[PDB]
C-alpha cells in the first residue's frame, strides 16, 4: 500500500 500510494501521489 504504502509504495502503490506514493506512485499515485
Ligand atoms: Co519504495
Ligand atoms: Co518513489
Amino acid at each position: 500500500l504504502a509504495e502503490a500510494l506514493h506512485l499515485a501521489l
